[PDB]
DNA sequence: CGAACCCCA
DNA sequence: CGAACCCCA
DNA sequence: CGAACCCCA
DNA sequence: CGAACCCCA
C-alpha cells in the first residue's frame, strides 16, 4: 500500500473533467495527449516551485461505442498505454512517431511495439488491454415484438488504481503550465481503437504529487 | 471465528428494517438517500438505551428486478451501493446531488462519481460495491410464439453481503425519537443509484449489531 | 518559555487594529466577531498553505462608559469570553445562538453557561470577569467649587497574555480571509457588557501563528 | 533575565 | 467450525 | 517495481 | 488495514 512518499502531510491532487462539450473521442489510428499539466500559482492545484514528484494515479471512465460504427457489427481490442517522455520537443508528438507501424498494421493496435531509434527517448511504465462488441444495432430504438437481444458489452466501465510508478519533471521559467513549459519527464495518456471501431469517452483522473526543490 | 466486532461475549442487539410489500425501494434516475441508522429510545429489545452506540456488522439481503418501464428499451448498465457516514448531521436531508458534485451530463453513469471535494472533511465513504443489469426488451409475464425462445440471462439479480470491519461512534440528543433529526453527530446513509436510464425496485431487509453504551 | 513551539525561527504575526471610525462598540445583549482572519498572500501577514496553527494571543484595550449610560448610577460586571468553534457555518453566530439564555436573565451575563444542545460544537478555552461602575457624572463638565468627587473606576485598562492554548484550522480554496473561506476551527472573541451599562473599547490586538501544509 | 518574536550579562 | 448473536464434535 | 534489454522512487 | 489524502474501532 505504501508506494508513495508523503506520510504526515497530504498530498497535492490535480483533476482532470473530460465531459459534456469535452469528451475524449477516438479517431482510428490513436490520439495523443498530455495529462500532467500543472500551472504555477498561488491556489491548491498549482505547482510551487520548479520541480515535482509524480506517484499515484487513479482513472476512471465510461466508454461507449459510436453511432458510425454501431452499424456493422464485430468485435476488437482497443489498449491504453502510459508512456514517459525523457526529452521533450516543441511539437506534440503523434502515435505514429512514437510507434514505428507499417500502415498495414495500423488495424491492430495491440501489435505494436515501441519504435528502436527511440529506444532511450519514450519508455512506456504501463500497459493495459480492453475489449468491445458490438451487434449492430443502436441502444435508443424498440425491438419488434417478435424477438429480443442480449447486448453483452455495448459499453463497459474501465477503472484502474497504479502507486507504483514515480515521475521526476522539471519545469521552465514561464508561469504556463502547457506543453512547451516541460524541460524533461513529459507523460503521456495514449487510446487507440480496435480494428475500424471508433468509440468516446466520459470521466475523470486524479493525480497525487508534492511540489519540491530550491 | 473471523470476527472484528470486539464485543460478543454477550448478545449484541438485532435492529432490522423491512422494505417489502407497500414499502419498497423504487429508485429514480438520480439515485436516492436513506438513513438505515434510526433506533428509537425504550424498553423494546430493538431500542436503545443511553444516549450513545456503536454500530459493528452489517447484513444486507435484496431482490432486484427491472420496473416495465425500462423494460420497453433493450440495454446494459450498471449501478453502484455507497454506505456513507457523515460527521456533521444537520436538519435537512441530504440528497445525492448535495454529496457527490457531478456536473448534470455525468448525471447517466454513476460510477465515475467521486466525493465532493469541499466536502472532504464531512462525508466518507467507507464501503462501495458494484452490480450490473441487463434488460432484453421483454416483460417476463408473456408467452413466447411457438417459433423462437429466449435465453434472458439476468433479467433479476440476487445481491447480498457481510461485513463486519466498520465501526461507528454515535451521540444522541435529548429527544426519545428516534429520526434524523435526533441524531447529534455520526450518522449513517445507504444510497443507491441505477445504470443508464435503468430504474428498478428493490425487496428484502436488512440488520445491524450493535450495543448501547454510556452515562 | 513553553507553548509556542516556534523556537528556531521566528513567528509570523498578525495585527487587528480598532480605533478610531473603527471602535467596538457593545449593545445590551453582546457581540459576535471572529479574530482569525488570514489572507492569503506573498506579504508577511498573510498565511501560505491552507493550514494554520495559532499558538499565543495578546490583548489591549481602554474601556470607558457611554455617555447614555453616564445618565445613572450603577455598577456591573462584564464578562469576555473566547470561544472555539469546531463546525463553521455560512451564518455567523449571534451571542443568543451559543447561549441560551431565557430572556429575564438578558441583563446578566455572567451567570450564562453553554448551552447543552451544542455542547460538542462550541468550546470555551478562556473567560474573564471585569467590573466597572458609574457615579452618574459624564467627564467633561467642571465640578462647583464647593465640592469635589473620587471617580474611582470610571475607565479601566485591561491586559491579558495567554500562551497555552492552541488551535488548528483547515482553509477552502479561495484566497479570501473572511469566514465563509474556513472549513474547521473558527475562534470568536465575545463580549458582554453589565446590566444596562454600555461601553465602547480602544486598542490592538496580537497573534502569533504558522503556516503549515501541501 | 524581561517582555512578548525580540533580545544577552 | 458454519452462519451470522446463534451454536458444539 | 513494470514491461520486456529498458528503466528508478 | 477500507478506499483512495481521507479516516479509526
Amino acid at each position: 500500500r505504501a508506494g508513495s512518499k508523503a506520510d504526515r502531510p497530504s498530498l497535492q491532487i490535480q483533476t482532470l473533467q473530460h465531459a459534456g462539450t469535452t469528451m475524449i473521442t477516438v479517431p482510428s489510428g490513436g490520439v495523443c495527449d498530455l495529462i500532467n499539466t500543472y500551472a504555477r500559482g498561488s491556489d491548491e492545484g498549482n505547482r510551487h516551485t520548479s520541480e515535482t514528484l509524480t506517484y499515484k494515479i487513479a482513472i476512471d471512465y465510461h466508454f461507449v461505442a459510436d453511432a458510425a460504427a454501431c452499424r456493422y457489427s464485430n468485435t476488437g481490442t482497443g489498449v491504453m498505454w502510459l508512456v514517459y517522455d525523457t526529452t521533450p520537443g516543441g511539437q506534440a508528438p503523434t502515435p505514429q512517431t512514437i510507434f514505428a507501424y507499417p500502415d498495414t498494421l495500423k488495424a491492430w493496435p495491440a501489435t505494436w511495439k515501441v519504435s528502436r531509434e527511440l529506444c532511450h527517448r519514450f519508455v512506456v511504465k504501463r500497459r493495459w488491454l480492453f475489449n468491445m462488441e458490438t451487434d449492430g444495432r443502436i441502444g435508443s430504438d424498440i425491438p419488434p415484438s417478435n424477438a429480443s437481444w442480449k447486448p453483452c458489452k455495448r459499453n463497459i466501465y474501465f477503472h484502474k488504481f497504479t502507486s507504483g510508478l514515480g515521475v521526476r519533471t522539471q519545469w521552465k521559467n514561464v508561469t504556463d503550465g502547457g506543453v512547451g513549459a516541460i524541460q524533461r519527464g513529459a507523460l503521456y495518456m495514449v487510446i487507440a481503437p480496435g480494428n475500424g471501431l471508433t468509440f468516446t469517452a466520459h470521466g475523470q483522473t486524479r493525480l497525487y504529487f508534492k511540489s519540491v526543490g530550491n
